[PDB]
């Protein structure tokens, strides 16, 4: 008896107590009015000094979320960091999370670390369902720990930075269930992005590979995705294709906003391209004068890339805008930046909005590895109901994005510099006031001499 | 309808073509004679010049695997490296292994890498059965890939490195079905062995700990494993202990051979501290004078090691001592040691001999994760059959590690001294005589300006 309606059951996001304002940096930089808050669609980027670091930032999340929730040691059989963060090449997050669970005698929890670029989070919710599905299930919940600190050298790739974690409970029951056997993966070998200077926080990047790669990711993993749920439909005694109509939101692995604006007009293509020549003259008339065209053709013909916006407009303002609230508050946390956006979602809406729809979601790592998945919403949205719960605990992300201090570019772009200065450095505590921390905030304490990392947690 | 029989269908081994000699290496290191061979238990250390690295290990193994028993790109559905050494702090192995699935269109390949430590191997193997056993299961095999160069600066530890991958094909219906339930998990917080110097290939490493540690989550796990196999047999009428007797084979993580007879006498104190006092004064006559000693004390009371060892000599001569051949011989290869003993356990023995046998299998990684757990060997060992050809296709191993060059300790040490010099290199090939390397095998070829490896394989 596999359990029935494996998902998320419970959410919690941290982000730092800081941003930079995107408009201050437009003008720090130099650069034209608009390039970042509309090029970029962005509007206030968080960022940490050397005081956080992956481990305080999960440390932070997972037991906020325990906090929160109640959520006794014992009743967690799985615990795994999707992350691409790293300080030390052998000793997972997992294990300096175990300071949370090793004392109170709970030491038996399956999952480790597991890594590549802005795909690890996915990976995890993957692996737990998996577990919880499997016959090694012991009855307990799993939980998913996502998180990065995202940060470029000064340059293009700056404004796209960002910073935060995401802890999700999976359990049966869930009022967000995975839906079973629809996942459409495509991974392949390219260097659009990625980190092979050891010693440096900052990845090789191509900018413009990079986004092609990941639209190209999303192309083989939407048709994978189509082809999966029409073969369950046409088991269950129906013929139709897929589209966008099928779902109700659609939440996207986000570097920056514009980014997923175009991808949902790229999914929008592909469903104009993959539509009978009857569909596409009554539902895409717009779109036309470029059936000849090629998915690829999205990021090189401006008259096309025009059309999409213009035809999926109504869609993305339906099914994805309000899910870039903390992205385009705080920018791109890699490994989370997916489920950030979920949390956004889940604070827009109500429950009786959100009951009962599909979520789909498309997951990105450069490198490359891609998912698009989705969540069947439960029915039941009554007061106090799992669906309930889960809604009512994100309400108040814009009031905590509100509460956080901006800093000038100037002051940013030190703490930057100074990320720079301490990256290896060894038996220091690192400078910062904990006043300026979230309370409950886990923090970095101090670097021994043998490179040991202390950790303690401002009350609260 | 879970599959039955999860588990590994074939298993493939990889190290590379040239070793130190350890008695060589003992007058090199000016150190008293045996110290290596005897101290430690080891013969011959494999290792790897710059020509060979995390990813041509992984590619080496697992084209050589699929060449071998002929599998079709199409019937992989699941594909995830575990491994400690990191070329890329985002971009996974996984990534750079779709070169050898890409072309055939087969993309759809879940999984990524996995890492703490030692223990990344068996986490990715751990998520197999996993993923084979849950709703997402599409049919295809699960393949499970591990590897690791382990190296040390000179000292101590140098003589206890090695290098070296595997590959395993896991499916239903296997001849090694993992024993379902049976996992013995501990984690917990700790500092013995961990690689927080981003820019070196080398480890801090507090030696005396990290073998404390191993012992502390070999007590730890054997005592979960106990106690699930214990309610397991009290559900199906039974209330009798689980102890080595009830093991055929018990195979471990191998840092060297030494370690491991230890660590077998360990199982045995656990045995013997868990016994009624009847069972202990009848089989374990001889460590009656300890009744009143800890687990911990076999590694500094010395009446009582000897002891353990001599009490459990011939259970380590019968379960053990045949698994350690590929370790005495090749070192420790770290997350792929574990599964390299199994290698070395069906080389030595026949398929008759293993067939119905429960093989038990200890994993370990430093920082730390753990788990004890088993394999049912299945009872059908006719030529022809699964367990047939997976115990043949071992049955060379000794003669594969006999066909290695030996090289002079002198010679070692200048490679390695090449191996630090080269570790940031860009925009260079790596020297070499290809004609050094196994047929098949591939290597390094270029790092170019941009930090991007390629790749060639020496044919065959
Ligand atoms: C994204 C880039 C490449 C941009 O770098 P760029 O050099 O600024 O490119 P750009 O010059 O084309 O500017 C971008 C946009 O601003 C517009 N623009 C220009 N001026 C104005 C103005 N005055 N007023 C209004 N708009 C303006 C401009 O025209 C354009 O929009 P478009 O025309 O293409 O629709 C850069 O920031 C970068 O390289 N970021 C890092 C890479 C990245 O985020 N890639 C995304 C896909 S890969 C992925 O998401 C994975 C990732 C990155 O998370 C990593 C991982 O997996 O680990
Ligand atoms: C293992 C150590 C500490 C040893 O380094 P050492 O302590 O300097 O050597 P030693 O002086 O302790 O001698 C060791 C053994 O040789 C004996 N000996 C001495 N001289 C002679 C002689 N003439 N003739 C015969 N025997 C001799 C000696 O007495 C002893 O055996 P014992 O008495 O304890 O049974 C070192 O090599 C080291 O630190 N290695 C790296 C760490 C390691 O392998 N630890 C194992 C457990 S942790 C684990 O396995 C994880 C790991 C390491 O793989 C990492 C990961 O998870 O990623």
């Amino acid at each position: 008896s596999m359990p029935k309606d494996v998902g998320i059951l419970a959410l919690e996001v941290y982000f730092p107590a800081q941003y930079v304002d995107q408009t201050d940096l437009e003008k720090y930089n130099n650069v034209e009015a608009g390039k970042y808050t509309v090029g970029l669609g962005q509007t206030r980027m968080g960022f940490c000094s050397v005081q956080e670091d992956i481990n305080s930032l999960c440390l932070t999340v997972v037991q906020r979320l325990m906090e929160r929730i109640q959520l006794p040691w014992d009743s967690v059989g799985r615990l795994e960091v999707g992350t691409e963060t790293i300080i030390d090449k052998s000793k997972a997050v997992k294990t300096v999370l175990m300071e949370l669970f090793q004392d109170s005698g709970n030491t038996d929890i399956e999952g480790i670390d597991t890594t590549n670029a802005c795909y690890g989070g996915t990976a995890s919710l993957f692996n737990a369902a998996n577990w919880m599905e499997s016959s090694s299930w012991d009855g307990r919940y799993a939980m998913v720990v996502c998180g990065d600190i995202a940060v470029y050298p000064s340059g293009n790739a700056r404004p796209t930075g960002g910073a935060g974690a995401v802890a999700m409970l999976i359990g049966p029951k869930a009022p967000l269930a995975l839906e079973r056997g629809l996942r459409g993966t495509h991974m392949e070998n390219v260097y659009d992005f990625y980190k092979p200077n050891l010693a440096s926080e900052y990845p090789i990047v191509d900018g413009k590979l990079s986004i092609q790669c990941y639209l190209r990711a999303l192309d083989r993993c939407y048709t994978s995705y189509r082809k999966k749920i029409q073969n369950q439909w046409k088991q269950a005694g129906s013929d139709r294709p897929f589209t966008l109509d099928d779902l109700q939101y659609m939440i996207f692995h986000t570097p920056f906003c514009k980014m997923v604006q175009k991808s949902l007009a790229r999914l929008m293509f592909n469903d104009f391209l993959s539509a009978s020549s009857d569909t596409q003259t009554s539902l895409y008339k717009g779109l036309e004068a470029f059936g000849g065209l090629k998915l690829e053709d999205t990021y090189t013909n401006k008259d096309l890339d025009k059309a999409l916006l213009k035809a999926s407009q109504d869609m993305f303002d339906k099914k994805t805008k309000a899910s870039l609230y903390l992205s385009t508050h705080n920018g791109n946390m890699y490994t989370s930046s997916l489920y950030g956006c979920l949390a956004s979602l889940l604070s827009h809406h109500s429950a009786q909005e959100l009951a009962g729809s599909r979520i789909g979601a498309f997951s990105y790592g450069s490198g490359l590895a891609a998912s698009f998945f989705s969540f069947r919403v439960s029915q039941d949205a009554a007061p106090g109901s799992p669906l309930d719960k889960l809604v009512s605990s994100t309400s108040d992300l814009p009031k905590r994005l509100a509460s956080r201090k901006c800093v000038s570019p100037e002051e940013f772009t030190e703490i930057m510099n100074q990320r720079e200065q301490f990256y290896h450095k060894v038996n220091f505590s690192p400078p910062g006031d904990t006043n300026s921390l979230f309370p409950g905030t886990w923090y970095l304490e101090r670097v021994d001499e043998q490179h040991r990392r202390k950790y303690a947690r401002r009350p609260v």
